[PDB]
């Protein structure tokens, strides 16, 4: 009469509650594998992520116990939230595995974004970005590490958020995907809140191009993908810079960087209607805020949401078993 039951979808076994049914395997990711599951208590369709041994590696065990408090003390419409938490070990000793469950999600970002797409529901997914992101900086942290594969979409257009970012040796197969980082990331600068709003336009960059606007194997390659196309820093932003990482950045060969029109043409935008001609004018217009190098000059977030454009839509340190038992004491409080 154990209330749990296992099942295997991959090559991975699942050992989940008897209220989820039918799983089957809507992705895989690093911190665990994702399946999509039936709720016979909610009636609803649910995603279930599964995190094994959150406690055998420290980069593992930190972003496993950040998770899981965040997900409770932060609610947020575009911030997804967790409907259920399990643990099929019924020990401490006995615990490996962890089970988040949350809403499922129609779509990844990734396919929204492959998509040729409307301004108005272009418009709309980046003010749900910015709401979000604003939600994060008000609780105090900074994502640093916004990417299409953790911005899940519904649907109806809905737009939430997978994880709460940056906080390091880990030792496994997969890559992190690190075009969406910012200069001051990318250069190791110290950060502040508007370090964001690069990802934003990263993305918002990539759903007109429909390509990847930096992408680089390392990030000497991506850096200098983005001077190419931005231009090289101005002086400013060079003096903020730490000698040794000025040094590298001022031997870089100077790019005159293309212009935004330039590096964004009107024809990539539609231009059937006035009102559109008016939309990729404010759309270009904001592309052109966000994508700056230099933080300073960047945009704010709550300027964003102001934007035209975006406007429209508003109305620590522990030993692997100490790790192991706060993540277990998280699962059961
Ligand atoms: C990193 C972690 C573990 C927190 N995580 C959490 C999630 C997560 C949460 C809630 N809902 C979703 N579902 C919508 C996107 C799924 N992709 S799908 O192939 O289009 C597809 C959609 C519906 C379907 O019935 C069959 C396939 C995903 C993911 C994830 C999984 C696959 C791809 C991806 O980008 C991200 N990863």
């Amino acid at each position: 009469d154990n209330q749990f039951y296992s099942v295997e979808v991959g090559d991975s076994t699942f050992t989940v509650l008897k209220r989820y049914q039918n799983l089957k395997p809507i992705g895989s990711g690093a911190q665990g594998i994702v399946c999509a599951a039936y709720d016979a208590v909610l009636d609803r369709n649910v995603a279930i992520k599964k995190l094994s041994r959150p406690f055998q590696n420290q980069t593992h065990a930190k972003r496993a116990y950040r998770e899981l408090v965040l997900m409770k003390c932060v609610n947020h419409k575009n911030i997804i939230s967790l409907l259920n938490v399990f643990t099929p070990q019924k020990t401490l000793e006995e615990f490996q595995d962890v089970y988040l469950v949350m809403e499922l999600m129609d779509a990844n970002l990734c396919q929204v974004i492959q998509m040729e797409l409307d301004h108005e529901r272009m418009s709309y997914l980046l003010y749900q970005m910015l709401c979000g992101i604003k939600h994060l900086h008000s609780a105090g942290i900074i994502h640093r590490d916004l990417k299409p594969s953790n911005i899940v979409v519904k649907s109806d257009c809905t737009l939430k958020i997978l994880d709460f970012g940056l906080a390091s040796f880990m030792m496994t197969p997969y890559v992190v995907t690190r075009y969406y980082r910012a200069p001051e990331v990318i250069l190791g600068m110290g950060y502040k809140e508007n370090v964001d709003i690069w990802s934003v336009g990263c993305i918002m960059g990539e759903m007109v191009r429909h390509k990847i606007l930096f992408p680089g194997r390392d990030y000497i390659d991506q850096w200098n993908k983005v001077i190419e196309q931005l231009g090289t820093p101005c002086p400013e932003f060079m003096k903020k810079l730490q000698p040794t990482v000025r040094n590298y950045v001022e031997n870089r060969p100077k790019y005159a960087g293309l212009t935004f029109p330039k590096l964004f043409p009107d024809s990539l935008f539609p231009a059937d209607s006035e009102h559109n001609k008016l939309k990729a004018s404010q759309a270009r217009d904001l592309l052109s805020k966000m994508l700056v190098i230099d933080p300073a000059k960047r945009i704010s977030v709550d300027d964003a949401l102001q934007h035209p454009y975006i406007n429209v839509w508003y109305d620590r340190e522990h030993t692997i078993e100490e790790w192991k038992e706060l993540i277990y004491k998280e699962v059961m409080n």
